[PDB]
RNA sequence: UGGUUGUCGUCAGCUCGUGUCGUGAGAUGUUGGGUUAAGUCCCGCAACGAGCGCAACCCUUGAUCUUAGUUGCCAGCAUUCA
């Protein structure tokens, strides 16, 4: 936690003042987190998600800020999950069956590609549905196998993904936020206090959550 | 009066499903940044997708191939006024 700079918050000037029960102490013109609440809270997480595994759960990872798309796809693939890295689409689940027909699309066109129908009817054509499976094989392709909703989040930077957020509250299913110091904590059901604006420390706690769900997977 | 004629005939962009925002009329999608002859296309983006119109569909022509060689063709052979 000390190790990546989990404990380093965000500047005192634009923060949230629902915080700072996660806050120990400025530095700098920037709030420092109390490590000893992410440990107690890191935690909670591990056994919230652990005890939704073993239910049957899905976690899907929602991370499009440039510092946790690598991290969201990697420890979501590590953990046989999904994820969003690239745009979280407007109606991800509360239009899930209308993205459920996209799931579909792209996966007829890579069909097409298997079966050969790309060497049929060539020209405009096989040309259009290439550009069109990569289309969908950057937007819908870590939720490309999903079937049902997803039965938790995991969001970075719950105030990048406020589109996200909304969505997961309007139909009652949890967020496990990793959330700075800027970040109204009452949104998220499971807060993680922490920097989410560094590589490491993002990496750091998206792995543990993939790593309840492997353990639970043993 | 029917019907048929002249005469404002291309000239402009319109919408839907689901979702979302709004108490609501509404909005978004379809305001953005480029680009195109364009009612174009790509990137965006709380929207994701689609329809109509446009264009096409029908007829004609430019290249080629296959099938069909007769009453059409004669290159290469016999004839010849042909």
């Amino acid at each position: 936690l000390l190790e990546a700079g989990v404990h380093f918050g965000h500047q005192t000037r634009r923060w949230n003042p629902k915080m700072k029960r996660y806050i120990f102490t400025e530095r700098n013109g920037i709030y420092i987190i109390d490590l000893q609440k992410t440990v107690k809270k890191v935690e909670e997480a591990y056994n919230f998600t652990k005890n939704l595994a073993a239910e049957g759960g899905k976690i899907l990872f929602v991370g499009t800020k440039k510092q946790a798309q690598d991290s969201v796809k990697e420890e979501a693939q590590r953990s046989g999950m999904y994820y969003v890295n690239q745009r979280w689409l407007g109606g991800t689940l509360t239009n899930f069956e209308t993205i459920q027909k996209r799931i579909k699309r792209l996966k007829d066109i890579e069909k097409m590609q298997e079966n050969g129908t790309f060497d049929v009817l060539p020209k405009k054509e096989v040309v259009q549905l290439k550009k069109e499976l990569e289309r969908l094989e950057k937007f819908l392709g870590g939720i490309k196998d999903m079937k049902d909703l997803p039965d938790a989040l995991f969001i970075i930077d719950p105030r990048k993904e406020r589109i996200a957020v909304a969505e997961a509250r309007k139909l009652n299913i949890p967020i496990i936020g990793i959330v700075d110091t800027n970040c109204d904590p009452d949104e998220i059901d499971v807060v993680i206090p922490a920097n989410d604006d560094a590589i490491r420390a993002v990496k750091l706690l998206t792995s543990k959550m993939a790593d309840a769900i492997l353990e639970a997977k043993q």
